[PDB]
């Protein structure tokens, strides 16, 4: 079980068995949620389409790819001990929503991936990231994880761009694995969580499989009604569209 | 201890003692929010007053009481192998929704609610049934149960209306007991008192009701006027005696 | 350990400990939310100001302040066993709703807060107390309690004000210690809750400390970035300390 060099908070690597139980194989793995990669560090795919709206993370994950040694020297530098109090957090968390260098931004964005409240990743309504300090004991610089990522990541293209644009790009010798934020028990609506599955018709049509995980509910069931559903274990539910 | 044909609400009928301590006598029972029927099923007065504000419901009811026999055949039909599967599930209820046939529906409602997720009713808002397939291991057909509703139905009126207006059929001779949608942890909080209030209206003219709810402020606050028993167990349940 | 003599749902007493433990010393002890009482009743200052936005409980707290025994003759005749009813309940909470005297007003919340609901203070849009009755198997009458407040209270000064005003008091000798109503997960807002962590900066930056505590939450950790910060677990309690 590879780990992933984000929290989110990481997350967990359950579901990771059954994903790999149903998950088709292919040449090309298509993921319209990406998030902190997991799926992509435990799967041995030839090639990888990674896409995600949140433009701060292709920025790191490419920058990562291009750059490797540069950026774990820099990230690497604000790990250590000086840098861990509120005083210096704060600091960082402004100068991070100030910066207007990618570079900069993704050697901040890791900093607070680690040193801030649960992992968590959000914004304001200016569009600051604006979680605060999670006085963490210890954290970890996650040396060794960004260099298997990087490893990795020379068979993957990154996009920002919504699920339907990901999904554009998928082709015969394509799967695709549907990670999209978790159906109720601004953000992502019901209409767009049923869209999705409209796409994943659309695409086992035309003879490309998908497989989608979320909650298994009333509304989930009622969205992937077309496709073969596994319960695993509230329960977790992994349809399946196989042609 | 008599089942209901119908799967219910959530998990009930461990109330049934309770009501049946706290039901007061008379001749007629009223019951203006039936549901699957269970009190009626599992109490003895010589008749009934049962309705409901569903139409589903008080249809199917109604087929089940006057064409018996011809419906339970119908309807076994449906609860084979070959029907349990998403497949069939799907085109079963766009049928349903489709049809205009009073009782081509009453046969594909049972179906739904044994095959359909937690056999739950409920529509979108275009009011077509709007409840997915349930995946269950074999459903079971209620053939006796379906019986003894209609055996018993033959004392019984089913009305298609509103607790207001069924609540007004009572008379001297009656007894009213209602199962209104739970509290809150659509059915609004006005009609909520409303029921209350009418209740209070009952009693007055010395006609006794029970009411039946969740334990909270609220209920307490509308049930003031009753004699009030919590029932334990997942949360407490109160049961609202007016008694003349 | 001593008690208020109000009611009250779920806390203010478990975490006194590590409160007295965080809390600085000085003269005079200012309180923007004084609600029952417990840090009051458990603390040695010189002086207190003690502040809330809602006039009954200040008003009661004046009363029992300056009209000590004849107060606790009329409140002791409400906790009577004929009293420990609905009938009785619903009587004295209407009464409450139109008395317009003070006094009278001051020893009915003294039985609405023991005979009712959870010990809550609640109105509905119309401003009266809309708490039902409690149901409870037997309620003690605080004497001792009410006593013991009398006497700490010859120490304090009581005003119905808002949490900046009574903030706005505070001086070179004080101590603030803050218990707003709680972060999530017509009530107190968002926005005052981040106002009452500035108002907590000015107050440190001209040397006065002051003590503020929540639950654990990022919310709440946004708010009062600024202080040292303490879990206590129990979610977990935060405790924000402002010292200079
Ligand atoms: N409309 C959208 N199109 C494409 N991607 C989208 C869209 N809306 C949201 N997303 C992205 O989808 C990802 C959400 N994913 C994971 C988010 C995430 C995990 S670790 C991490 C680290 C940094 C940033 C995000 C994340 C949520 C799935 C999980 N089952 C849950 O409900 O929590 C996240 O990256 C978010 O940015
Ligand atoms: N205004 C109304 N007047 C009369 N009846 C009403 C009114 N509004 C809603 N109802 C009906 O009241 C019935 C409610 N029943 C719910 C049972 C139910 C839910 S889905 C289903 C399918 C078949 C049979 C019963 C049920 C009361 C039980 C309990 N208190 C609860 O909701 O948890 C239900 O049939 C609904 O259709
Ligand atoms: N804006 C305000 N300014 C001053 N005081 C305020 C303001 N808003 C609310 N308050 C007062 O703040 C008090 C808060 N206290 C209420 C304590 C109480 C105990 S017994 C009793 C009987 C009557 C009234 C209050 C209480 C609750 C804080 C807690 N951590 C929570 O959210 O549950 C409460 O009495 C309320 O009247």
């Amino acid at each position: 079980k590879n780990r992933a060099f984000l929290k989110w908070a990481g997350g967990k690597y359950p579901l990771l068995d059954d994903i790999k139980r149903h998950l088709p194989k292919g040449e090309c793995l298509v993921e319209p949620f990406v998030g902190a990669g997991s799926v992509f560090l435990n799967t041995d795919f030839s090639r990888y389409i990674l896409a995600d709206i949140n433009s701060d993370l292709i920025s790191l994950y490419n920058i990562v790819k291009m750059r490797t040694d540069e950026y774990v020297q820099a990230a690497r530098e604000l790990f250590v001990p000086e840098t861990n109090c509120a005083e210096v957090y704060y600091q960082f968390r402004e100068e991070f929503n100030k910066s207007q260098d990618p570079f900069r931004r993704a050697v901040l964005f890791l900093y607070l991936n680690r040193y801030g409240y649960n992992g968590l990743c959000r914004y304001n309504l200016r569009g600051e990231f604006n979680v605060p300090f999670g006085r963490y004991k210890k954290p970890y610089f996650p040396e060794a994880e960004l260099y298997h990522f990087a490893e990795k990541a020379q068979n993957a293209f990154f996009y920002c761009e919504s699920y339907a644009d990901s999904m554009a790009r998928a082709d015969d010798a394509s799967v695709v694995y549907c990670d999209p934020p978790y159906a109720p028990l601004n953000s992502f609506t019901l209409e767009q969580q049923a869209h999705l599955a409209e796409i994943a018709e659309g695409l086992v049509e035309r003879h490309i499989p998908v497989l989608i995980s979320n909650h298994d509910t009333m509304l989930t069931r009622e969205w992937y009604q077309r496709a073969k559903l596994h319960v695993v274990k509230v329960d977790e539910l992994l349809a399946l569209y196989k042609p």
